[PDB]
């Protein structure tokens, strides 16, 4: 029971920062089989994360105004800013579909 993926080396740096924060990211197919009880290797073995607890909420809204905004997107510009983020990489339909969900990321690397 192994995930892997890849991402920017800059955004591998952000879930160092979520380890005092949160991630969302639209509830996914992968992501439903993600569960709190593994760990998920980026791009091979450069950023190391164990799943912590999953989370649902209305919207990005809901996540960045109840979780927090810098709580999720370090260095969004503000809470509408990052909703777009959100929208460009992720689908409005697909959204509206599930919605959202905070995935509490923790690397356990430093």
């Amino acid at each position: 029971m192994e995930w892997e993926m890849g991402l920017q080396e800059e955004f591998l740096e952000l879930i160092k920062l979520r380890k005092k924060k949160i991630e969302g990211r639209l509830y996914d197919e992968k992501r439903r089989q993600i569960k709190p009880g593994d760990v998920i290797s980026f791009e091979g073995g450069k950023l190391k994360v164990r799943v912590k607890a999953i989370r649902v909420y209305n919207s990005f809204r809901e996540m960045l105004e109840k979780e927090g905004l810098e709580n999720v997107l370090p260095g969004v510009k503000s809470i509408e800013e990052g909703i777009q983020v959100y929208r460009r990489f992720y689908d409005e339909e697909k959204e509206k579909k599930y919605g959202v969900v905070a995935i509490e990321i923790e690397p356990l690397e430093y």
